[PDB]
């Protein structure tokens, strides 16, 4: 029987139901934009469970026994079976508010509030936003507009690997024992991504050395002429705090959101200016919390949400990116690997490429 939890399902990139899930993902995204959190969650859980199927839905009978498929979702599936299209998702794709929110938030530095502001000012195109002489932009948005075309072309694996080399070269210059791991979508087997994320940890670094690494690495890149954008968020990590109770848990580790200059010569692929702007995120965590951070930063977002929901509701455990706490035993559970976290939770291990929920 298919579990309602993504953490009890294997979700690989061979999606046989893309016709259904692309429509459900559009409807979920629109509900996010329309601030309808409930309808958003229902469409996300339905899309997620269909992504896990080893076969394509070809009739309504095929949906029997599948959880997270409410009556509204079943009407959408029925419509796609009928003529290969979702009339509901088609209407969202042609909606002016939806088109504007997608287009405006595609700019690095633009969120829901700024996209809503620009829409209510009557803006519909990025050309009209950029050329407006009254608008004031944040430093993040200026970088978002300046490197727009590069950031909107999604990063491929040769580029992600070339970025990994740059990150490792910079990091070991200051911490030679540091462990650097590529996380996010690329770790889950994806061919492309909007950014490249890394988890950095050191078994022998001090609390101060751990704090200074992201500043040293970004200053080195600034000197090199490779740092196009940099925002370092200092740690708010608390060694003895209980893990988050929130639906979507916040990460308190030291991190940085960057834009790097990636020279074409560094990319070893099959194939203008000779460089590409790449979004890069670096996370530094204490060595003892590396398994929890890796598990949280690997994703997918739906896999993480269901992991934390399963931990709470089924095991009376509290899980987040920093720790795992057992409310019955009144102890924090230690882990040196993701496999140990899954074993603590009573879950069969799900490989990173199986977490595409
Ligand atoms: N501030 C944050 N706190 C905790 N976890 C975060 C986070 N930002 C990102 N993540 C997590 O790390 C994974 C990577 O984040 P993102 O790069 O934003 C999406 P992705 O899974 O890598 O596909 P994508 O890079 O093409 O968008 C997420 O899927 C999520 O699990
Ligand atoms: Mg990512
Ligand atoms: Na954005
Ligand atoms: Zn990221």
């Amino acid at each position: 029987k298919i579990s309602q939890y993504a953490c009890q399902r294997r979700t690989t990139l061979n999606n046989y139901n893309q016709l259904f899930t692309d429509a459900l993902d559009i409807l979920a995204e629109n509900d996010e934009l329309r601030e309808n959190e409930g309808s958003c969650l229902a469409f996300m859980r339905a899309s997620s469970v269909l992504k896990s199927l080893p076969f394509p839905i070809t009739s309504m009978k095929d949906t029997e026994g599948i959880p997270c498929l409410g009556d509204k979702v079943k009407s959408i599936i029925e419509g796609i079976i009928e003529d290969g299209e979702s009339s509901e998702a088609k209407a969202v794709l042609n909606d002016e508010r939806y088109k504007s929110f997608k287009l405006f938030t595609s700019v690095f530095g633009v969120g829901l509030k700024t996209a809503e502001k620009w829409f209510r000012m009557g803006f519909r195109t990025l050309s009209k936003i950029q050329s407006d002489k009254s608008l004031r932009f944040t430093q993040m948005q200026k970088a978002g507009f300046l490197y727009y075309e590069d950031l909107v072309s999604c990063v491929n694996r040769p580029e992600a690997e070339a970025v990994s080399m740059l990150v490792k070269e910079a990091v070991v210059t200051f911490l030679p024992d540091a462990l650097v791991t590529m996380t996010g979508g690329f770790r889950r087997g994806k061919m492309t991504g909007h950014d490249v994320d890394f988890l950095i940890t050191s078994p022998e670094a001090t609390e101060d050395e751990e704090q200074q690494l992201l500043h040293k690495v970004t200053d080195f890149w600034k000197q090199q002429g490779l740092l196009l954008y940099c925002d370092i968020l200092e740690s708010t990590f608390e060694k003895f705090k209980q893990p988050s109770r929130k639906v979507d848990a916040l990460d308190h580790f030291q991190k940085c959101f960057l834009i790097l200059k990636l020279d074409h010569g560094r990319v070893h692929s099959e194939k203008g200016k000779g460089w590409k702007a790449i979004r890069v995120d670096l996370v530094m965590c204490p060595y003892d919390r590396r398994a929890f951070a890796l598990l949280g930063w690997t994703g997918s977002r739906q896999f993480e949400r269901d992991l934390r929901r399963y931990a709470t509701h089924e095991r009376k455990m509290m899980l987040d990116n920093h720790a795992l706490y057992d409310r019955t035993k009144r102890v924090f559970l230690e882990a040196e690997s993701e496999e140990e976290i899954f074993a603590h939770l009573g879950l069969d291990y799900i490989e990173p490429w199986e977490r595409n929920a």
